[PDB]
């Protein structure tokens, strides 16, 4: 009286340059027929030597399947010792090539790249999420087998298999591995637990790089720690904190109440509202600018415009903006975060709204947020794949005020008293601290470069440092400068901190 299969050679990933990501590498997999090996039972241990598998254990389950046509006896194999298997003639042995990915970069994109699992579909990262692109369709061979079960003829093929198709992402790995490197060193020298660090392009939505620690090396899956495969920058939300009051100040710049140079008592740095308190950290101000409570990240004045402008503007603001919205990314095992939302606001969420608190957004999202301030106010939608045709964008901030916003926070990092490690030396950098309390902290830093006309968008992460700094000015503003300044000059772009 078979339909046997033809495996599809599954779609190359490679960067935004072409480099490869994940490749399909051959290999063969050897099966065999009981039946036929029933009447060879002495050359199975030398065939069971060579497999690895025990002499008495492997005798056992031939012994227990010798009525079945068709078994495994192992899938993974190089071809070069698939060869010295098949030299062997050992009855009722058969081969199929197969493929088993190989990442070249390994450790550098594992979270964003992802793996496959045995049967060459896509698990994590982008092998899941463009599965569907990657995988091909298999094939169905048909073939002449008697009542041995021997493979006597070739009779039909019924269906032709076909391969994946190619995948560019919008990874650059020039800035990957920096990243991926920068964000390594600052989680040693600050003993944290661990941490993310996106960048993006502010012009095309493209996410040039997204890097976690701890990470792992997708060659190595020999079953490392669930914890250290955590794609942290799509699947771990956090509160924001002082890195959103850029999105409440713009609220409060669009309502038309507010402009850079009025005032605001935050006096004598605490507010209360019931039994709650509102509290910053430096309580040493009285009347402070718009830009002064950006710069000190006065909790207490960014609630007193929020009291003023009312939540809903600022809602609006950090909805439309993305901050625990649906990136449209389609990867399964990544999370939306909730952005509060109220009829009537009542007085303490519309402050700790403001300033961050009781929100849950990702690093991805935080860094699109970032990413459309810095564009004008325009949001252009997320992409892991290279953008050869932008999409159009949705104004999601008035030009004005994003443009305003953007010299707020490029006085953040240059004016006196302002976040200076997170200055790119060459540059004007924008961008606002952050720091969560959880005695363990979180150290946040996200903002874009350069000020003149923004072309990257960066959000650093690092989850509960243990050393003596822990501020996101201290711990994390040096990592966004870094890396800050080895994109700029690895995309080429012109230092725009030139003389008047
Ligand atoms: C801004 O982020 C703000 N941080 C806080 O109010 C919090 N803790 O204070 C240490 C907080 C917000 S939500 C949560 N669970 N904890 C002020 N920002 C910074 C900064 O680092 O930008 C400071 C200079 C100190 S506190």
């Amino acid at each position: 009286s078979r339909h046997i299969a033809i495996p599809a050679h599954r779609g190359l990933i490679t960067d935004r340059n072409g480099e490869p990501l994940a490749v399909s590498t051959p290999v063969t997999t050897l099966w065999a027929n009981p039946k036929e090996l029933m009447t060879a039972k002495e050359r199975w241990p030398q065939l069971a030597a060579a497999l690895g598998q025990d002499t008495k254990l492997f005798a056992d389950r031939i012994e227990q399947n010798a009525e079945r046509e068709f078994i495994y006896l192992v899938r993974g194999l190089t071809p070069e010792q698939g060869e010295g298997v098949i030299a062997l003639k050992v009855p009722g042995v058969y081969s199929i090539e197969e493929f088993r990915r190989f990442y070249p970069a390994g450790e550098v994109v594992a979270h964003a790249v992802g793996f496959t699992d045995v049967d060459d579909r896509g698990r994590e990262g982008i092998e899941l999420a463009f599965d569907e692109w990657l995988a091909g369709v298999p094939g169905k061979r048909q073939v002449l087998k008697d009542r041995r079960g021997r493979v006597i003829k070739d009779v039909q093929v019924t269906k032709n298999a076909k391969p994946g198709k190619t995948l560019a992402l919008s990874i650059d790995l020039r800035l990957q591995y920096l990243a991926h490197r920068e964000l390594r060193n600052a989680l040693l020298e600050n003993g944290a637990k661990a941490g993310s660090l996106v960048i993006m392009d502010v012009k095309t939505g493209e996410i040039l790089a997204m890097t976690n620690q701890p990470t792992y090396n997708p060659n190595n899956r020999r079953n490392l720690q669930p914890a250290a495969m955590r794609n942290r920058a799509m699947i771990d939300v956090f509160e924001p904190g002082s890195t959103v009051k850029p999105f409440s100040m713009s609220a409060a710049l669009a309502s038309g109440r507010w402009k850079p140079s009025d005032i605001v008592d935050v006096y004598p740095g605490t507010l209360q509202i019931g039994r709650y308190t509102i509290r910053d950290v430096s309580r040493n101000s009285r009347q402070l600018d718009l830009t002064g409570i950006l710069i000190k990240s006065s909790n207490v004045g960014i609630s007193k415009i929020a009291f003023d402008i009312g939540a809903e503007s600022i809602y609006s603001v950090m909805q439309q903006v993305g901050l625990g919205q649906d990136t449209g990314l389609g990867f399964p095992g990544e999370r939306v975060g909730n952005l509060p939302n109220h009829r009537k606001w009542p007085k303490a969420e519309t402050a700790t709204l403001a300033y961050g608190y009781g929100l849950s957004v990702t690093a991805i999202q935080l860094a699109h947020a970032y990413a459309a301030l810095a564009n004008d106010g325009k949001s252009v939608p997320l992409s892991m794949t290279r953008v050869d045709r932008v999409p159009d964008g949705v104004q999601v901030i008035s030009p004005e005020v994003a443009s305003t916003v953007q010299g707020m926070l490029q006085q953040v990092v240059e004016a006196q008293g302002g976040v200076f490690r997170a200055q790119v030396p060459g540059y004007h950098a924008a961008g606002k601290s952050g720091t969560a309390r959880k005695n363990a902290y979180r150290s946040l830093f996200a903002g874009f470069a350069p000020a003149t006309d923004p072309r990257i968008a960066m959000v650093v992460v690092i989850d509960e440092p243990s050393k003596a700094g822990y501020f996101g000015g201290l711990v994390s503003a040096p990592v966004f400068s870094k890396v800050m300044a080895g994109a700029l000059r690895l995309m080429n772009v012109p230092p725009d901190n030139l003389p008047t």
